[PDB]
């Protein structure tokens, strides 16, 4: 199946742009990574920066998760990232979202050899 780690890539990364630029990104970007395919997934972040810097914060700051599990890592910078949040309109399968962008830390679960973030915990 899809790794853990390629599963992050496709739910997180937009290396290809630098920010948002309209208020369709998350529209757009919710259905063509596939996040929409059998729900209407109610929240996500996209992260625009290259995926070695991300990959980099499991050699940053280890914090708590939300959770309690201590495999989290927040970034000693701040990140250029977009949330994506359902709207009141959405409904399957015209799953609906507001965009909303931001420079923030990020904080990533990781796991494996090599060690990468496979899990999106926070922005703060």
């Amino acid at each position: 199946k899809e790794t853990a780690a390629a599963k992050f890539e496709r739910q997180h990364m937009d290396s290809s742009t630098s920010a948002a630029s309209s208020s369709n990104y998350c529209n757009q970007m919710m259905k063509s990574r596939n996040l929409t395919k059998d729900r209407c997934k109610p929240v996500n972040t996209f992260v625009h920066e290259s995926l070695a810097d991300v990959q980099a914060v499991c050699s940053q700051k280890n914090v708590a998760c939300k959770n309690g599990q201590t495999n989290c890592y927040q970034s000693y910078s701040t990140m250029s990232i977009t949330d994506c949040r359902e709207t009141g309109s959405s409904k399957y399968p015209n799953c609906a979202y507001k965009t909303t962008q931001a420079n923030k830390h990020i904080i990533v679960a990781c796991e494996g050899n090599p060690y990468v973030p496979v899990h999106f915990d926070a922005s703060v």
